[PDB]
């Protein structure tokens, strides 16, 4: 589990979105495993605006933050998961590291702020759904 809280927006894995998230929907994309809902209170997180390929992610299944190198966001075949079938996921960044399904929502962060959230795992890789292209998260 986990979310990004930026202004009056809550960014979560689409597959972990609650009824309240869907009832307060701003934007969603199945291909990116992302959903954004509205919040009453303003949020503590800042979104990176950058093309960093190094950062740190939070891994709940280890209670640890790990520094990683990661690929630029791309369209990638992902094998079947407990919450999704084998499919292509877009805006996906991969790093060598530990990921289990419940790690989804862990933040990846660079010097510029929040890069993305844990979305995929298996075969020694961790995949992150990029948010840095979502410029509209910064306003309105
Ligand atoms: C976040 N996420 C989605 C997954 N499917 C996995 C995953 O397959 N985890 C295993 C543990 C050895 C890789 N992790
Ligand atoms: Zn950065």
């Amino acid at each position: 589990s986990g979310a990004i809280y930026v202004g009056n927006y809550r960014v979560v894995n689409r597959h972990l979105a609650t009824h309240n998230d869907w009832a307060n929907l701003v934007w969603e994309d199945s291909s990116r495993d992302l959903l954004v809902s509205s919040t009453t209170a303003q949020g503590c997180d800042t979104i990176a605006r950058c093309d960093c390929q190094t950062g740190v992610y939070y891994c709940s299944s280890r209670r640890k933050h790990y520094p990683v190198s990661f690929s630029k966001p791309s369209l990638i075949f992902v094998e079947a998961s407990e919450y999704y079938p084998a499919r292509y996921q877009s805006h996906l960044m991969l790093a060598v590291g530990h990921s289990e399904p419940g790690d989804c929502g862990g933040i990846l962060r660079c010097q510029h702020g929040v890069v993305g959230i844990v979305s995929t795992g298996g075969n020694g890789l961790v995949g992150f759904a990029d948010v840095r292209d979502l410029l509209w998260l910064d306003e309105e």
